[PDB]
């Protein structure tokens, strides 16, 4: 008994969207963990905390958009446990940005695998949806984090103690 | 003697666009028939009539956009008879929404076949055009009609006489 | 079992309105064909295309108003195939205007026959409706097209190559 | 080595806040599941979906405020897996509201246990924080859901098919 | 040692972008040459000069966007000599428009080859980027130039001495 | 057969303007190369990239003004290959500013040679044109770059890793 709206939507695509939803929610939770770390008294980097909180909310919005897609196409959302982040302590501004870069590239890889699946199942609506709302956004986010990692490294973070402070004010404070 | 503008535009694609134009015009005419039915004195559901008239005008706009595409790419528009709708009497609000759902899925299937052809002929401009302006719009329309059918069925239409009346006011009147 | 609203509405009038609806929809489709022709790359007369697209939408509005009339008076709308226009290629600006003039006079003749029928069946509401919304509009459209044909002919269209270009800009561009 | 800011903040309170954070995030995820269910084509109750999405975002805000508290008082946030909701299918508007009521009372009970702990450890700042931002908000939410359950039951939900439809429009649409 | 941001970006794609950059810069330089020609005292067609100067600046913007893409994806921009246009004297308004049409179709062909390469290397971000910002823009530009060539030819350019003058004022002056 | 407008315009001056046009276009291309380098992920200095992109567009404007001059005076523009910049990698903020300083002084020297030629051929309009729009602009640009080089050197660039970062924000970000 398929959904009345369902058309040219393979079960593999439905399953892969459900996995992507979980990954985006996981990414949101990792960013929330990072945001919390920079709000600690012994870290105290507000704009780092604000940056990662913004990323957290963006990743949640990405998850909710996939949920909308799933229902649009007549698929059924099956939620799974959102696993806790790998770390509680993210060590430094630089380390968190490096971990964020690793995370975004892992999310991007999953989306490329999802696109590949959509192309293989001749699902052009899903292909377009991924292209329009996800792939371009990932490339921009990966580039931005790459830029942030570069600058922090050059400034001498984390050993140079004014590096992450001034980066917080100049880059992330504007 | 090809058009001066023509480039990477297969004759099969040109022919398939001409068929799509006819189908969109047909869809416009079906919706106009529905709109007329709900303006009858013995049916008298104004917001149903307004809904389907809006759909009629949207389907015409879709046809005219395909005509623009055809001329853009150097193809030549060949018009065919717009066949009369299958029915004059659409029975009920629910039945019309169900018939509209069937129609939109038939239009969507044709667009997916058109996309498939464009992919096979390595015509990425045409692929993108279909993706951007048609596929996303169909999925939204199919979902919307699916929602409308669900609600009307649940409310008890058409046997429950206040179902289509209140649906006209609450869903289609806002 | 006549409609509850039906009064002094002969079956011949009902049938003749249904024929007029089809003719107005046909006229809309002819004008759309013309509009498409002037959007071709090898014709490229934008204001000609805009003019005939406007006429197309006006003829559709005329058809929808007749549909409203039919339902107002308790008649039942029976739709027929909208036949394809006689031509795909309309040759020139002048030729299209001449064909448009022929079309409008054919539509006007049908309306005069419809009025005659309404007078014969002592249907003054229908008479007035045709007089108010159709006959005056046709006479104006016929005169306008007559004017356009005259000017284009005088300017030397279609052989004089700047005739239709400058007519597009001066008459139809304002 | 306690935090420099830490004062009159027991380790049991720190641990209990971390548990409350997880519960609020869980509650957010349950509400997101509900919101998704009412966006299904075969359920199609938009204002139910909007209601529960709002609740989801509120519960997340509650979690983030506890995280702020934890860092304010010098405690350390330890995140745990956000467990998947008990259900994917929430059956009906009424059932979801009943499940939401059960959830909010479970969250409220945890907060009362958290307050009890704060009182036992003579932590008046934490007591006040829970009183100010949580207890009053829970009582209001529990009352609101109680009201919603009552109305839906009285209207005849879920068997009366117009009950949840009209409740969606009148109560949740305003 | 690949770029930190680089992901699913083939070396062939990187090389092909660098070639496209050069071609867009070349196209900018051809249009600048045309613009200069119509600013000559013995040609003196200001709106032709303004038209081609606008095209020149658009082609430069296209080149700079490809440069942004290259850096976004972690590729490295390698610039080459921007070759001088084939001509200094562009003869006439019509001839320049015909040469512009030839140029745009050559640029479009290169972009289609670039898309083909991106599809072959399963690079959907690059595919989408080309589709979104380039292919649609080329088709529009090719159509526009096709229209301009048609009108000028019909008006009798370049032999009819008022053709290019009036085309400058009516088409390119508005 | 000289141009109808040509008066007191030596062929040597005409030739020297054509060379200056090429040099200004070359300078534009060098600055574009620099701008691209600072948009790299492993360099990531946005205001450096914006600075040099602004310089690129200014040098193009200078070239187009010389083209206008050439046509004003009845000379004929003969375009040559715009040679690729000497480097792809500009190493550092400081190095690029030093290379920019060298470039501007080379452009200025060419303009002084062009002025000398104009004085020798008793061409006061050309002398004034160079004086008004070029010489004053070069001196200002050379001074500005001199200032930038000084500050960066003093701050400890490129070895001091916060030098180019903070210079990007304070000097080039305002
Ligand atoms: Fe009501
Ligand atoms: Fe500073």
């Amino acid at each position: 008994s398929p959904s009345q709206v369902r058309q040219n939507y393979h079960q593999d695509a439905e399953a892969a969207i459900n996995r992507q939803i979980n990954l985006e929610l996981y990414a949101s939770y990792v960013y929330l963990s990072m945001s919390c770390y920079f709000d600690r008294d012994d870290v105290a980097l507000k704009n780092f905390a604000k940056y990662f909180l913004h990323q957290s909310h963006e990743e949640r919005e990405h998850a909710e958009k996939l949920m909308k897609l799933q229902n649009q196409r007549g698929g059924r959302i099956f939620l799974q446990d959102i696993k806790k982040p790998d770390r509680d302590d993210w060590e430094s501004g630089l380390n968190a940005m490096e971990c964020a870069l690793h995370l975004e590239k892992s999310v991007n890889q999953s989306l490329l695998e999802l696109h590949k699946l959509a192309t293989d199942k001749n699902d052009p609506h899903l292909c377009d949806f991924i292209e329009t709302y996800y792939l371009s956004e990932q490339v921009k986010s990966i580039k931005e984090l790459g830029d942030h990692v570069t600058n922090l490294r050059k400034m001498g973070a984390p050993e140079a103690g004014m590096a992450e402070y001034l980066f917080d004010k100049h880059t992330l404070g504007h």
